[PDB]
RNA sequence: CUGCUGUGAAUCUGCCGGGACCACCCGGUAAGCCUGAAUACUUCCCAGUGACCGAUAGCGGAUUAGUACCGUGAGGGAAU
RNA sequence: UCUACCCAUGGCCAGGGUGAAGCGCGGGUAAGACCGCGUGGAGGCCCGAACCCACUUAGGUUGAAGACUGAGGGGAUGAG
RNA sequence: GAGUGAGAAUGCAGGCAUGAGUAGCGAUUAGGCAAGUGAGAACCUUGCCCGCCGAAAGACCAAGGGUUCCUGGGCCAGGCCAGUCCGCCCAGGGUGAGUCGGGACCUAAGGCGAGGCCGACAGGCGUAGUCGAUGGACAACGGGUUGAUAUUCCCGUACCCGUGUAUGUGCGUCCAUGAUGAAUCAGCGGUACUAACCAUCCAAAACCACCGUGACCGCACCUUUCGGGGUGUGGCGUUGGUGGGGCUGCAUGGGACCUUCGUUGGUAGUAGUCAAGCGAUGGGGUGACGCAGGAAGGUAGCCGUACCGGUCAGUGGUAAUACCGGGGUAAGCCUGUAGGGAGUCAGAUAGGUAAAUCCGUCUGGCAUAUAUCCUGAGAGGUGAUGCAUAGCCGAGUGAGGCGAAUUCGGUGAUCCUAUGCUGCCGAGAAAAGCCUCUAGCGAGGACAUACACGGCCCGUACCCCAAACCAACACAGGUGGUCAGGUAGAGAAUACUAAGGCGUACGAGUGAACUAUGGUUAAGGAACUCGGCAAAAUGCCCCCGUAACUUCGGGAGAAGGGGGACCCACAUGGCGUGUAAGCCUUUACGGCCCAAGCGUGAGUGGGUGGCACAAACCAGUGAGAAGCGACUGUUUACUAAAAACACAGGUCCGUGCGAAGUCGCAAGACGAUGUAUACGGACUGACGCCUGCCCGGUGCUGGAAGGUUAAGAGGACCCG
RNA sequence: AAUUCCUUGUCGGGUAAGUUCCGACCUGCACGAAUGGCGUAACGACUUCUCAACUGUCUCAACCAUAGACUCGGCGAAAUUGCACUACGAGUAAAGAUGCUCGUUACGCGCGGCAGGACGAAAAGACCCCGGGACCUUCACUACAACUUGGUAUUGGUGC
RNA sequence: UCUGAUCGUAUUGGGCCUCUAACCUCGGACCGUAUAUCCGGUUCAGGGACAGUGCCUGGUGGGUAGUUUAACUGGGGCGG
């Protein structure tokens, strides 16, 4: 949940931290972890393609299974629920009966010791993973694939879920987290439930340092820079830029979705803004 | 005459040239290939010549010279 | 090889204070809220060396120095 | 025929004046004397004093340098003066490793990159690879020696890899020993072709009743004069629909013949299969990890002391009572304590890119013990009849020789247990290595002792917070790591000092002005000045006492005020420590208590002295109000540190996933090993209260009715 | 008012006396709501004003010590430089004279001091102008990358 | 044959619907391969004559680039 600090110092004052209430264990599986390093927002040319990234507290990658297909009718019990740097949600550590350990994105209402079965025959209880064709229309699902066997892609993040609106032919129509309605192939798997840590968003970081640890460097505002740097720059005084707002690279505001994309044939409407 | 993109022919009353283009004359025979000599040049060696220099000149360099020395480096660069 | 940011891997940070959550004991109640006292040892917390800066001032100003020196000054478990 | 004429280009090269025998001669330590050498001495050698550093200006290294090191010479250049001296010049010498730092071991970021993809060409990325320590793994310590090296040589004692022989154990295949095992035929039940059996579903062909009537027939009524035409009914035909009854097929479920599979009689525990040791390039464990924080248990060091050796320091007092100097010794091998860590046997199972007795998971049983096992500080033993040492001898640069005691306490680490434990959230490298598991090799091979051997390449001198490196200089600057004595003190601050090291390269004088850097000051006390700039002041410990306002934490060390030296008494006390004794035992590296001994405050009472008792050094100025920025941060290296930038928070716009966005001609990359509670962009900037009106202008978003509009189609007309 | 030209606006407070400061007034030259508006505890080597304490900052200076300066010994530079046995006054002149005129004053040579002049030294004025650059802006001109429109090639079949 | 209305057989463009065989897939699974998230191949599942890429063409285009931006003037600007 949210544990709020007492203002014992000006930094800590508004701030809050996640009460980690769902954490059974502090120490990830030595098998399922890969090493990882920060790129600091620089590509293979070493240039900065993505500004504002860097700093950061060194972190190791847990290998999540988004791919779950293999195990069928093999029931797993949830061993621990532990904490993952790389993503917003938690991760459940499953033990199959096969004696194979896997991580999954921890669903909502998943408690330690539960049973979870993936396959066709499975129940519509939380945590279970089944192809969209076997799911009663109108449920709430998450970690959804795109193509049949393309891994889980939609609705991974904390507190978030997809409503499955219906079924026609080989297309099942989903309402995305964004509020946008998109069609998809009924062969592709989904997981049943919402996603844990729905309080994630009310964490109030409270001091610059904290955001630094988490990896974000500071951001300089356009209007401040010289006109050589940024299009908004310049002026003697404070300015509003005196120009219609743009990126630092001069491209204006507006729709950036490139038209003609293939998937565009699937999409029923895009999200609506400020309605 | 020639590049790329399209369209796309005829085999000798054929086809291409004769400064848009058309006729008549003349010339030639595309879309296959080789080919010496006459012409250009001197890192390098031999033999010379000079109304060229003669040591602040002549090569940056007659003396340890691309050395000493300067510069992270590309590079610069003496004096006797 | 200076400097700006990043990445990997190491090291450093005398000494002193303050006393967060949590936990415990007693109170308080129907059970709470809540109130003492204990542990406990949080923090871009406080005082202050190493260290990192460079605020004021005096001197230097063909300098000891192509940017220093002396007095004081700021940060000093952290965006170090 | 001219490279033909110079006074001037802040002209170029060289030589030389003027300033001028002038400024300087490089800190914040400081030198003096006697003798010595020598042509010559403020500066060189020795001696005796004095002074300075002492978390350094001492000791040892990395980087960098490259002979600067040692001996013997030198003394025109160099050294800011001289010079016999030198870090300068000349000659010779000097660097010794199985273990220390690296390679032959391992990988991180990153580099390169066979094929490869992309790119007119040049090339851009990148897979397998292979490199790349600042990290991981891996075996040594004390003492002595030379003019110069030493964890390298030597002495003593270890450890780690390999190789050969010899000996003894115990195993092996051959022989055989255990364990098991499945295969076929033969006696049987439910899977299950196939004809049915049972139950139900449905309706072609449809039997019947009713209504609706393509059209036809027309009886009756209305209608225009009559027609057209509308209505009521029936005869039927069925573009038709509805309710009841049966046959046929169909599907499904249930038992059953075929078939098979499972079960058990014969064999065939016979022909099979495995088992000594090696064992992966394969599987699994481990390796393997943040930051903070103590508490605890230890030692190193230091301070005492039993004991040992010694001195009389021409002064008033002091012969042992006083004083000075000793009061040492490693790795390793034993031993396994404080601390910390751990459930274990049997069955099944294929999940672990084949197989696994291993690992995982599921079952079970058996365990709450100080049981067991691993780990591990230090105590103790050995190492050590040795080595070292305070001194004492004579010889004298020096050589060498002898060599006493070598107990018990206190204090105490930032070091060790500890890569531990406990919290916390920001969730904290890899690979080799070592341990195992089989695949696989295998007739031979393991284990111990003894003996004999092999142990490679590079660094190794000297400087290293500096006159030896970077700074053009023998330059007040810069440069990472390791050691850390004493008395005061909270302390690695400061003061004084040990060990050790220096006095550092111009001097000698002299009361000038003036300048700098320190010092003191009657009376007044900001009158100074742009401005209390600069000084002065405050300053420590322990008590007392503290306001407005407040986001309830702060403000606050607010302000303001008191005590502090020495001596005695309380006190043969209080607290810490802990020995003898005592008590207790599961008798051990035990526990409990502890007279003595050593250490140390705090306080109360009484004295004593001074101008002053935080006596030096060290060490907050405080209070009221306003603007700006919430805050810690950051910034114009070399005139600007702020009110600027950042910030946590806010709102908007974009982005549905090799996304948007950026880097690239592309491939590809980052975004992100993320997925709308996420990511990019823009403005605002903690918190509180709030955020009004305008869509004409110009942007963005959406929309096509028109109006305008390219190439492509179209070739009427016209011309040759 | 970090915004108010007129302006030291007007009043109150503080001072013996206040162009600054604090509090109001509103006649806002030319405030105003995320280029945010109005507040705000804590914080500031920020700016501004007042007070206590304390003082050589001052009335008004004095004395002392070191390091320079000064003397002697040794070494031994620099920037600068058309010349030279290089006065002053009133004038004159490219309009500010050591150097010209008329006068007045002054023995030769040093040494220590001070800074009025030498339009002193330094740096081919940074201000201003003119010419030339550069870099920045944009509904200046013209282009190009990027982004996009339709045609055509790669590109085919059956249907309406 | 003409003022004109039509069918069916041709030609030829326009829209629309589908299909699969070009083409596309950072979808799967095997193989090259002992080791490869590279790359290539086979196959499966999808898209599908669209998209992408050429050539032609119209836009948008301070994102970048080259440049221009007068003179007189009782200094220059403003004015004229
Ligand atoms: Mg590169
Ligand atoms: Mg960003
Ligand atoms: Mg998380
Ligand atoms: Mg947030
Ligand atoms: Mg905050
Ligand atoms: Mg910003
Ligand atoms: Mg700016
Ligand atoms: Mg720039
Ligand atoms: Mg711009
Ligand atoms: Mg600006
Ligand atoms: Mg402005
Ligand atoms: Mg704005
Ligand atoms: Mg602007
Ligand atoms: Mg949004
Ligand atoms: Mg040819
Ligand atoms: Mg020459
Ligand atoms: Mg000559
Ligand atoms: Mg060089
Ligand atoms: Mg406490
Ligand atoms: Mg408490
Ligand atoms: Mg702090
Ligand atoms: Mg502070
Ligand atoms: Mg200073
Ligand atoms: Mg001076
Ligand atoms: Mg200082
Ligand atoms: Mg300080
Ligand atoms: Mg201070
Ligand atoms: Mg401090
Ligand atoms: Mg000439
Ligand atoms: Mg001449
Ligand atoms: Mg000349
Ligand atoms: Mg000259
Ligand atoms: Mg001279
Ligand atoms: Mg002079
Ligand atoms: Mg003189
Ligand atoms: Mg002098
Ligand atoms: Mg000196
Ligand atoms: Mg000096
Ligand atoms: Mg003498
Ligand atoms: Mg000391
Ligand atoms: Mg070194
Ligand atoms: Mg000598
Ligand atoms: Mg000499
Ligand atoms: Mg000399
Ligand atoms: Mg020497
Ligand atoms: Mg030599
Ligand atoms: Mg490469
Ligand atoms: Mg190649
Ligand atoms: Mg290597
Ligand atoms: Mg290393
Ligand atoms: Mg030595
Ligand atoms: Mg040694
Ligand atoms: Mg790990
Ligand atoms: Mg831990
Ligand atoms: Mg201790
Ligand atoms: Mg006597
Ligand atoms: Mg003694
Ligand atoms: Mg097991
Ligand atoms: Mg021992
Ligand atoms: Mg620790
Ligand atoms: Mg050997
Ligand atoms: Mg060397
Ligand atoms: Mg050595
Ligand atoms: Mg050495
Ligand atoms: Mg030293
Ligand atoms: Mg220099
Ligand atoms: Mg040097
Ligand atoms: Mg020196
Ligand atoms: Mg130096
Ligand atoms: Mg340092
Ligand atoms: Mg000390
Ligand atoms: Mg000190
Ligand atoms: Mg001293
Ligand atoms: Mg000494
Ligand atoms: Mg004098
Ligand atoms: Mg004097
Ligand atoms: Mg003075
Ligand atoms: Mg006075
Ligand atoms: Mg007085
Ligand atoms: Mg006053
Ligand atoms: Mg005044
Ligand atoms: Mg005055
Ligand atoms: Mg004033
Ligand atoms: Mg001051
Ligand atoms: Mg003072
Ligand atoms: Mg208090
Ligand atoms: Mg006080
Ligand atoms: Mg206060
Ligand atoms: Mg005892
Ligand atoms: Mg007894
Ligand atoms: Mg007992
Ligand atoms: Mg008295
Ligand atoms: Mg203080
Ligand atoms: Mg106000
Ligand atoms: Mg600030
Ligand atoms: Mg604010
Ligand atoms: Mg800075
Ligand atoms: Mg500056
Ligand atoms: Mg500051
Ligand atoms: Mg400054
Ligand atoms: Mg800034
Ligand atoms: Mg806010
Ligand atoms: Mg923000
Ligand atoms: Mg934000
Ligand atoms: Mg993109
Ligand atoms: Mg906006
Ligand atoms: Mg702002
Ligand atoms: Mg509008
Ligand atoms: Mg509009
Ligand atoms: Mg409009
Ligand atoms: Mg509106
Ligand atoms: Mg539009
Ligand atoms: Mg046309
Ligand atoms: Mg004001
Ligand atoms: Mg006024
Ligand atoms: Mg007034
Ligand atoms: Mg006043
Ligand atoms: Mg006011
Ligand atoms: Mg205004
Ligand atoms: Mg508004
Ligand atoms: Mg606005
Ligand atoms: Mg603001
Ligand atoms: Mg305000
Ligand atoms: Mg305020
Ligand atoms: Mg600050
Ligand atoms: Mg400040
Ligand atoms: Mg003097
Ligand atoms: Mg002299
Ligand atoms: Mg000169
Ligand atoms: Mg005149
Ligand atoms: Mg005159
Ligand atoms: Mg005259
Ligand atoms: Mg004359
Ligand atoms: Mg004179
Ligand atoms: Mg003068
Ligand atoms: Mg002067
Ligand atoms: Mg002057
Ligand atoms: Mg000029
Ligand atoms: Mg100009
Ligand atoms: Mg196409
Ligand atoms: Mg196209
Ligand atoms: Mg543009
Ligand atoms: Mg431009
Ligand atoms: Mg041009
Ligand atoms: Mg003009
Ligand atoms: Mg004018
Ligand atoms: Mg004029």
């Amino acid at each position: 949940g949210i544990r709020k600090y007492k203002p014992t110092t000006p930094g800590r004052r508004g701030a809050s931290v996640s009460d980690f209430a769902e954490i059974t264990r502090s120490t990830p599986e030595k098998s399922l972890v890969r090493p990882l390093h920060g790129k600091g927002g620089r590509n293979a040319h070493g240039r900065i393609t993505t500004r504002h990234k860097g700093g950061g507290h060194k972190r190791a990658y847990r290998v999540i299974d988004f791919r779950r297909h293999d195990k069928d009718g093999v029931n797993a019990k949830v061993a621990h629920i532990e904490y993952d740097p790389n993503r917003t949600a938690n991760i459940a550590l499953l033990h199959y009966l096969d004696g194979e350990k896997r991580y999954i994105i921890a669903p909502q209402g998943l408690k330690q010791g539960d049973v979870i079965e993936s396959g066709a025959n499975a129940d519509i209880k939380p945590g279970n993973n089944l192809p969209l064709r076997n799911i009663p229309a109108g449920t709430v699902i998450h970690a959804v694939e795109l193509r049949p066997g393309g891994g889980a892609k939609l609705a991974r993040s904390a507190g978030v879920s997809i409503q499955l609106l219906g079924k026609e032919g080989t297309y099942a129509a989903l309402r995305m987290p964004s509020g946008e309605i998109r069609r998809v192939d009924v062969r592709c798997r989904a997981t049943v439930g919402e996603v844990g840590n729905a309080e994630q968003s009310n964490i109030n970081w409270g001091k610059a340092g904290r955001m630094r640890w988490k990896g974000k460097r500071p951001t300089v505002r356009g209007v401040v820079m010289n006109p050589v740097d940024h299009p908004h720059g310049g002026g003697e005084g404070k300015t509003s830029g005196g120009r219609h707002p743009v990126s630092p690279w001069g491209k204006p505001e507006g729709r950036t979705r490139k038209p003609n994309k293939p998937s565009d044939k699937l999409i029923v409407r895009r999200r609506r803004t400020g309605k």
